[PDB]
């Protein structure tokens, strides 16, 4: 019922290994490459692309991102033991939320640029999409998250808890999800206490804010998918 220190340490290690096995680019590489910024020629090139081409570019990126998140979820202890309903409930709510959180790794707060197709560019890069307000919202959320200066280990633990969330409506074995959520909270708090970083807990975004942004994101994605299916 009350996991030992050894159990908690092993869970931290498990989650962090699972995460590193399931992310595309190393954070160190994203950080190093912040100086590589799209030229004006490249930006205007992107802006002159059709809406549909830009949609394809973004949708294929998101497909890859979601695929990695699903693989991460399945590697979390206990997840594959949950009934199918609960797995689906958690993934349908949580996968795109984790995708959004993982985006902050590729966000540069110094100049409000993001990594996309080999270099950093501002929100202007995506003009052809005609989604200025939504993209601004994504940049804003990422800027707030960027302020925590997450380690990869912290992102692993935080995103585990984004997924393993017993407060999702529709769950049929809430106790089982609650148990997994608690164990993961114990892992997160242990790792933060070890590293003297517990203060970051009072700086995480409200879970509702993440859900709302996800809802707004998915709404627009469904529109593009309807107009131009991938
Ligand atoms: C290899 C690799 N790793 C990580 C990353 C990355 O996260 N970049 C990244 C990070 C942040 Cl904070 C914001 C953005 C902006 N874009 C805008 C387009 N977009 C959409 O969904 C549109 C589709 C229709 C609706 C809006 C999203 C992909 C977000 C990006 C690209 C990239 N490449």
């Amino acid at each position: 019922p009350y996991a030992s220190l050894t159990e908690i340490e092993h869970l931290v290690q498990s989650v962090c290994k699972s995460y590193r096995e399931t992310c595309q680019l190393r954070l160190e590489d994203l950080l190093r490459q912040r100086s590589n910024i799209f030229s004006r020629e490249e930006v205007t090139g992107y802006q002159r692309k059709s809406m549909w081409e830009m949609w394809e570019r973004c949708a294929h990126h998101l497909t890859e991102a979601i695929q990695y998140v699903v693989e991460f979820a399945k590697r979390l202890s206990g997840f594959m033991e949950l009934c199918q309903n609960d797995q689906i409930v958690l993934l349908k709510a949580g996968a795109m939320e984790v995708v959004l959180v993982r985006m902050c790794r590729a966000y540069n707060a110094d100049n409000r640029t993001v990594f996309f197709e080999g270099k950093y560019g501002g929100m202007e890069l995506f003009r052809a999409l005609g989604c200025s307000e939504l993209i601004s919202s994504i940049f804003d959320f990422s800027h707030s998250l960027s302020a925590l200066h997450f380690s990869e280990d912290e992102i692993a633990l935080y995103t585990a808890l984004v997924l393993i969330n017993a407060h999702r409506p529709g769950l049929q074995e809430k106790r089982k999800v609650e148990q997994l959520q608690y164990n993961l909270e114990l892992a997160f708090h242990h790792h933060l206490s070890k590293t003297h970083r517990q203060s970051i807990l009072a700086k995480l975004p409200p879970k509702g804010k993440l859900r709302s942004l996800c809802s707004q994101h998915v709404e627009r994605l469904q529109i593009f998918q309807h107009l131009h299916p991938i």
